[PDB]
């Protein structure tokens, strides 16, 4: 729960990822390496550690996932793990019509189709990463794992879709 304290925040979802910047730049500054210059390869060394340190908390808190994840780790989830998979059954079945629909997107070539596939699959990253934050501040620890799981899914998926937006026509 350190990465919190480091910032001074409260361990929650919501937070000024502008203060936080301010913060993360006042500590970085502690740390560069010319305030060291003149020291031993310890002292460079410990340095580098302690600004890899606030880098690591920095970017885990940053990130929108990355920071719910964490929040969640603290209360015995390891979303790194791989044998922890997704409960809602009809999510990993409803991905799998999405995915088949892009590659009929895909086949047909259809540039508004796709369009509108992207969109559509970004709205409900929104919707679902609201509901995510909603079961954080409900405390409902078991259920934002597992849309945090969702989210990890779709990201891909639209990640993908955009991918395949770049090229679609074929010459």
């Amino acid at each position: 729960m350190d990465y919190f304290t480091l910032f001074g925040l409260p361990a929650r979802y919501q937070l000024d990822t502008q203060a936080l910047s301010l913060r993360f730049q006042d500590l970085q500054r502690q740390y560069h390496p010319d305030k060291f210059a003149s020291g031993s390869q310890a002292e460079q060394l410990a340095a580098v550690q302690q600004s890899a340190t606030i880098n690591q908390a920095w970017q885990t808190l940053r990130h929108p996932l990355m920071r719910a994840e964490y929040l969640l780790s603290l209360h015995g989830f390891d979303l790194a793990s791989e044998q922890h998979t997704v409960r809602d059954t009809a999510f990993l079945m409803e991905q799998l019509e999405l995915r088949e629909e892009l590659d009929e997107i895909e086949q047909a070539k259809d540039e508004a189709r796709l369009e509108s596939f992207i969109k559509r699959v970004k709205k409900m990253f929104d919707t679902r990463h609201q509901l995510m934050v909603e079961q954080l501040d409900n405390e409902t620890w078991d259920a934002a794992a597992d849309t945090c799981r969702k989210l990890r899914f779709l990201d891909k998926l639209r990640s993908s879709a955009e991918q395949l937006e770049e090229k679609l026509l074929d010459f």
